């Protein structure tokens, strides 16, 4: 039936119909030809094309609506003071339980960021980070969550001092007029340069200095594919980012960075994100160690993100340099903390969308963004 104060049970036995909440829905925006979706969400064929990939649509609002569940649960507990082991231990736990986890089948599709201050992805902790959060740190709690390969990539970003406010209402304005441009035969560039408009409309003050809100120039959106978090496309968040068009039954992760710094991250402290490359093949190994923590993250990962952390609960030990090799061998790729300089800010806002045939679904949208 409903579920329990601390979120435990699945999404899937909440809604025994196999029938999962939709999120927001909505018209795609006009075009200049009468090329606008008052006639999409409306269209017999289109419907019909809609409907063929409901089973689909359905993977990826179970997925969404556990992301929903575990990100309102862990906006009520996370405080400074907690560790962000502590912090990712306790949302992965939650996330594995309503996602009801079953091998490659269902389960989390990327490790949980939690990158801090200048730091604005790719950073969660590996084993022994003593690292604790801080009253003035700005996390940015970027998890994902997938049924069949349904990735649902969601992100929010969570202060404690209000003297942070108005630049993340920046950047969730700049992502949610990302989400408002995106539609069907919309050129991605023009959707990076409203992102820009928006962005750069608001100035901020901390501790007094002021600043004019700056996206991350090198940090975009993606489009997203089956068990592939980046399927090939790209959501710039600035000008000139190839006039590419978005298409029809395509998915999306529009997702925008703001920064108090130079707006450009490059990769600093220890990697812990680790993906094996999607287009690289069986790979015969003989390497003992080598040929084992290939075999335990085609098993356990396939093509998905996973980090060390993940590693280590499976009981895997001394296998640093086997995935250095591995790395090396290009059959998997480093995925190390991308940061602005040091004292920047940074805060960052991410939804999946949906293209389908009669409208454009933020099925990631909640009541909390
Ligand atoms: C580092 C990732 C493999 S783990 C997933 C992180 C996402 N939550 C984040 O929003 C994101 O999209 N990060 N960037 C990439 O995943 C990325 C960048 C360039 C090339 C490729 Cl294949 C992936
Ligand atoms: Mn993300
Ligand atoms: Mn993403």
């Amino acid at each position: 039936k409903v579920q329990t104060d601390p979120p435990s049970v699945p999404i899937c036995d909440l809604y025994p119909n196999g029938v999962f909440p939709k999120g927001q829905e909505c018209e795609y925006p006009p075009t200049q030809d009468g090329r606008t979706a008052a006639w999409r969400t409306t269209s017999e064929e289109k419907k019909a094309l809609d409907q063929a990939s409901e089973e689909i649509w359905n993977d990826f609002r179970e997925a969404a609506e556990a992301h929903r569940q575990v990100r309102k649960y862990v906006m009520s507990w996370i405080k400074p003071g907690m560790t962000m082991i502590e912090i990712c231990e306790k949302l992965e736990d939650c996330s594995r339980k309503l996602i009801k986890e079953n091998g490659l089948n269902a389960g989390l599709a990327f490790p949980t960021g939690c990158s801090l201050n200048n730091c604005a992805a790719h950073y969660t902790p590996n084993a022994g980070d003593t690292t604790v959060l801080q009253y003035d740190d700005i996390c940015k709690i970027d998890f994902g969550t997938h049924i069949s390969g349904r990735i649902i990539d969601c992100a929010f970003t969570v202060t404690f001092n209000p003297k942070y406010d108005t630049l993340l209402k920046a950047v969730k304005d700049a992502t949610n007029t990302g989400i408002k441009c995106a539609g069907i035969d919309v050129r991605l560039c023009d959707v990076g340069e409203a992102i820009q408009e928006v962005m750069e409309s608001y100035e901020v003050e901390i501790d007094g200095k002021t600043y004019q809100v700056k996206p991350i120039r090198n940090l975009n959106g993606h489009s997203i594919g089956q068990y592939r978090i980046h399927a090939g496309k790209t959501v710039p968040i600035i000008k000139g980012g190839e006039a590419t068009r978005m298409e029809e039954g395509e998915v999306y992760a529009i997702e925008t960075f703001g920064s108090t710094g130079k707006g450009v991250v490059h990769d600093d402290m220890e990697c812990s994100h680790y993906m094996k490359n999607f287009d690289v093949g069986h790979v015969p190994i003989r390497l003992p160690r080598t040929k084992h923590l290939l075999n335990v993250i085609n098993e356990n990962f396939g093509t998905l993100a996973f980090c060390r952390r993940w590693l280590d609960r499976l009981g895997e030990s001394k296998y640093l340099m086997a995935l250095k090799n591995l790395c090396d061998l290009g059959i998997v790729d480093p995925y190390p903390p991308l940061c602005d300089i040091k004292g920047s800010y940074t805060a960052q806002f991410e939804h999946t969308i949906l293209l389908r045939p009669t409208c454009k679904e933020v099925v990631s949208r909640g009541d909390d963004y």
